[PDB]
């Protein structure tokens, strides 16, 4: 555009390709922190690996005994954690396929799972309200958190792997020391949160909970930044994004089977995207790329891949 009336910078993901084999509702895309890669889990038991960038079938990972809720690259790309039904946590070597190690503590359900940076440890969180944090190598629990007082509905490390940020059912998000296992920070108002991350620099959180609304949180000085709202988010779990590569969007998947994209500054809605047939439960962000991937339930059990210009 111009100096005196500037193209405003809103972005144009199109689908690319729609990835079909999952048999059941997926969980949970994540892309490889090296680019090349999408994982993805599913309630059929299964990880499948497919192509970042050409949506190619690459395997099948399998093992865990009933529905896989989460999975994590290690920072390196070489390693997945997932997180199950059947109360464990397995680490996979990315490259045979093989189980490298099953992480037993969980007294229940597992939903969510991360390895830190440094990539020596993994968080996860649980239907039995705890957050536990396990040597990789050994595939030992090393802490259980007392954490929160109903589900724990995400959990993530940040940059440099010195805090945890969890999320619960009980309504609250709290702030971990990982070396001491401490509660550093808690946000309290308030419905169940069922989602958080941090940003990519690691200063803000953000946070959904179930009355149909993201939030961006200074978590350090308890100030709320911004407001997301637009779309529907009463039930499920939905794994929102910080899109960082081109423009600077949040994203999300919603309950009325769209993406939604906002501008992270003004809060307003800059694009809705239209392909899915159920609950986009998952969405991820590109490392390097303008590319989204999107996961939805069982009415739909694909993911979709969507590329955009900024
Ligand atoms: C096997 C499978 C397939 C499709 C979806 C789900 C699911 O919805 N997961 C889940 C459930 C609950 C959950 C919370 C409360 C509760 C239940 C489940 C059952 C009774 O009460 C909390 C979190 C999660 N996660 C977190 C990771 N994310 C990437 C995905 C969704 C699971
Ligand atoms: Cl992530």
């Amino acid at each position: 555009g111009t100096q005196s009336k500037p193209t405003p910078v809103k972005p144009n993901y199109a689908l690319k390709f729609t990835l079909a084999g999952h048999t059941k509702a997926v969980s949970s895309v994540k892309f490889s922190p090296n680019g090349e890669w999408l994982a993805s889990s599913s309630a059929d038991k299964l990880i499948k690996i497919w192509g970042a960038y050409d949506g190619k079938f690459e395997k099948t990972i399998s093992g865990h005994k009933l529905g896989i809720s989460d999975v994590a690259w290690s920072s390196d790309s070489n390693l997945l954690v997932s997180a199950s039904d059947d109360k464990t946590l397995k680490i996979w070597d990315v490259s045979s396929g093989k189980c490298l190690k099953t992480l037993k503590g969980h007294s229940n359900y597992v939903f969510c799972c991360n390895f830190n940076p440094q990539s020596n440890l993994i968080v996860s969180g649980s239907f039995d309200e705890s957050v536990r944090i396990w040597d990789v190598k050994t595939g030992k629990c090393l802490k259980t958190l007392p954490a929160h007082s109903d589900p724990v509905s995400a959990v993530h490390f940040n940059r440099d792997g010195s805090l945890i940020v969890s999320s619960s059912y009980d309504g609250l998000c709290r702030i971990w020391d990982t070396a001491s296992g401490q509660c550093l920070k808690t946000l309290i108002d308030n419905p169940p949160v069922s989602f958080v991350k941090f940003s990519p620099n690691g200063k803000y959180i953000l946070a959904a909970t179930l009355d149909n609304t993201l939030k961006l949180w200074d978590y350090s000085k308890g100030k709320c930044l911004k407001t997301y709202t637009g779309h529907k988010n009463e039930k499920y779990c939905i794994f929102a994004n910080f899109s960082v590569t081109g423009g600077k969007w949040i994203v999300s998947g919603s309950e009325d089977n769209l993406v939604y994209i906002w501008n992270l500054q003004t809060k307003e809605i800059v694009q809705k995207l239209q392909g899915h047939t159920d609950v986009v439960i998952s969405t991820a962000c590109h490392p390097t790329e303008n590319i989204i991937a999107s996961a939805a339930l069982e009415n739909d059990k694909t993911i979709k891949l969507w590329k955009s210009d900024c």
